[PDB]
C-alpha cells in the first residue's frame, strides 16, 4: 500500500534532480517547495493531514507544470479570475457578500494580502503552492494567521478552483482592503493561538436561527 | 478541554430531551451518535466539530428545529443552503466536474448534495443526525465517489447553519447519486482508495499554458 512521505517513491534516488539547492530550511533547498519541517500541533496539523505537497509529481516536474522555470528565477503561475472556480461559460463563480461580526477567518501569507479562507479549511482546499507554508516571522510559524470579524464588511466570496496539483473547492474571501487596513479600521482583530485551540471556538454563535 | 456538551449544561445536559435510543446523544437521534469515528479520514473531518456549538441540547433544538419535543424536525436554510450575496441571492453557478475528481457525502444515494472529498464537517452546515449510521455497510452515512465521466452540477459556497460556520463548497446534482452511478458518471470508492495523502491530491487538472 501507499505510505505517506515527502516525495513520491518514484522520485528516488535523486528526487531533487534539476533543483538548485539554496537553503536547507526548504525542501530540496528551494523555498518555492516549502519548508522541510511541517506543523505538529492543532489546527495546522489537522489542516495539512491530507496534503501531498507535490501530488504524484517529483519536484522539478511540479515546478515545470506550475511555474515559469525550474531554475531559481522561475515563479509560480496563478489561475485566472483570481482563482475562483469557473462555470460552464468560463465565468468565475462568486458574489459580493457581507461577512458577519464573529466570523473567524485564516490565511497563509502576509497582512499585505487580500485572500482569506474560513478558519480551519484544509490546505488542499485553498489551492496554494508549497511556499505559502514558509515562515517569514517567528511570531507566526508557517505564516499562518487567524482573524475574527469585528465589524461587517463586504468581500468577494466564492469557490476555489483547483490548482498547484490540489483539488481546491474551499471557499475564498477576496477583500477590497488588505488585512492591515481591515485591522486598522476595526473590521478584523487578530486571534492568538489560545483563541482557536478548542473545538467550540470553531463553531458558529453569530448566525441567528430561522422562524 | 473538549467534550460532548459545554460545561454550563451540567449537571443535567439532556434537560427537556426525551430519551429514545442510547445510540444517540441524550437518546435523541436528532443529536447524532454517541460514538464518533476513530479512523481517518472521518476523524480528521470531525476534529473541529463542536456538535452543539456553545449551546445546550434543548437550546440547540429550540434554535434549529420546530420543537424540542421528539416531533420537532430540523429547519433548513433557504436557497438550498447556498451562501447569499448582499442582495440575498444565492452564490453558485453551473460547473462541469472533471473526470478524476473525488466527492463525498453524508446521506443515502437518493440524495443530490455532495462536497469535495475530505471537507470538514463544520464546512457542510449539516445537523448532527447526518452522522447517524443507517446502513452498517456505510458507517456514519458516509460515501465517497470519483467522477468517471464529465457532468454539470450546481456549484457554490455553503451558508452557515446548524451552529456551524459553513463555507465549504457544495455540489447539487441534477440526477440523484443512484442515477449518476447507473449512467457511468460516478463510481463508488473503497476506503482503501482514500487512505493515503496522495489520493487527496489532483492529477487531473492541467497546468497553465506556457
Ligand atoms: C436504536 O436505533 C437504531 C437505528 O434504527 C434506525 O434509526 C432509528 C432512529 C429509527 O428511525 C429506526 O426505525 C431506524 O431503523 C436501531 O437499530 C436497528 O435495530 C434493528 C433491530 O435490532 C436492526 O434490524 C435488524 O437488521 C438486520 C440487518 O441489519 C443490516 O442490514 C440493514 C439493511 O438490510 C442495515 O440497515 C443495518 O444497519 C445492518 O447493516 C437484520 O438481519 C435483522 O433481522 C433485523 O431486521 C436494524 O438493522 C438496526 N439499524 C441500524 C441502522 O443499526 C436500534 O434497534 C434502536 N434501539 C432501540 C433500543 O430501539
Ligand atoms: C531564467 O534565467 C535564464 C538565464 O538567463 C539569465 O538570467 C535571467 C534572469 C536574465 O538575467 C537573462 O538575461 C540572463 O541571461 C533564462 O534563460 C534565457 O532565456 C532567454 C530567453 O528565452 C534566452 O535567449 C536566447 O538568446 C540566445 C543567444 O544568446 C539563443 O541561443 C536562444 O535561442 C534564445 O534566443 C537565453 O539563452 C536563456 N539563457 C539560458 C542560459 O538558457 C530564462 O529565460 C529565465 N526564466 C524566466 C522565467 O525568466
Ligand atoms: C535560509 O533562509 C532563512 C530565512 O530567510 C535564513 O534565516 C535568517 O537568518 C538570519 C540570521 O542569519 C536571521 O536574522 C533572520 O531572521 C532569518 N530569517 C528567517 C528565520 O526567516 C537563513 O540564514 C538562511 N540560511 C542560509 C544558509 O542561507
Ligand atoms: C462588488 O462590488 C464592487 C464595487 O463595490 C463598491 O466598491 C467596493 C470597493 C465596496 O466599497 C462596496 O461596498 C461598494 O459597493 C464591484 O466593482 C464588483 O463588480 C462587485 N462584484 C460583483 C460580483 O458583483
Ligand atoms: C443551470 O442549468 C439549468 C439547465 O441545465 C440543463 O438542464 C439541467 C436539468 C441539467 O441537465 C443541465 O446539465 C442542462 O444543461 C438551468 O435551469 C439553471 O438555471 C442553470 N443555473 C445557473 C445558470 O445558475
Ligand atoms: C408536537 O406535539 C405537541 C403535542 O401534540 C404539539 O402541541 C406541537 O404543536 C407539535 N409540534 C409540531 C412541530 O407539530
Amino acid at each position: 500500500h501507499t505510505e505517506d512521505s515527502l516525495f513520491p517513491a518514484r522520485c528516488w534516488p535523486d528526487p531533487c534532480a534539476g533543483i538548485t539547492f539554496q537553503n536547507d530550511t526548504y525542501v530540496c533547498g528551494d523555498p518555492r517547495l516549502g519548508p522541510v519541517v511541517l506543523p505538529q500541533k492543532f489546527p495546522l496539523n489537522n489542516e495539512l493531514r491530507t496534503y501531498a505537497r507535490f501530488g504524484a509529481l517529483c519536484p522539478a516536474e511540479f515546478l515545470d507544470k506550475w511555474a515559469t522555470d525550474v531554475a531559481p528565477n522561475g515563479t509560480y503561475i496563478y489561475p485566472p479570475a483570481n482563482g475562483f472556480a469557473l462555470d460552464t461559460e468560463e465565468q468565475p463563480i462568486l458574489g459580493n457578500a457581507t461577512l458577519p461580526v464573529g466570523m473567524k477567518l485564516d490565511r497563509f501569507g502576509s497582512e499585505y494580502g487580500t485572500f482569506l479562507a474560513p478558519l480551519g479549511a484544509p490546505y488542499i482546499e485553498r489551492s496554494l503552492p508549497p511556499s505559502n507554508l514558509n515562515t517569514f516571522d517567528g511570531m507566526y510559524p508557517y505564516n499562518y494567521h487567524v482573524y475574527q470579524v469585528t465589524k461587517e464588511f463586504v468581500v468577494g466570496l466564492g469557490p476555489i478552483a483547483p490548482w498547484f496539483e490540489q483539488p481546491g473547492m474551499g471557499t475564498q474571501f477576496v477583500t477590497y482592503t488588505n488585512v492591515l487596513g481591515l485591522i486598522d479600521d476595526g473590521y478584523l482583530r487578530r486571534l492568538d493561538e489560545s483563541e482557536y485551540a478548542a473545538k467550540v471556538e470553531y463553531s458558529n454563535p453569530y448566525t441567528p436561527g430561522p422562524n
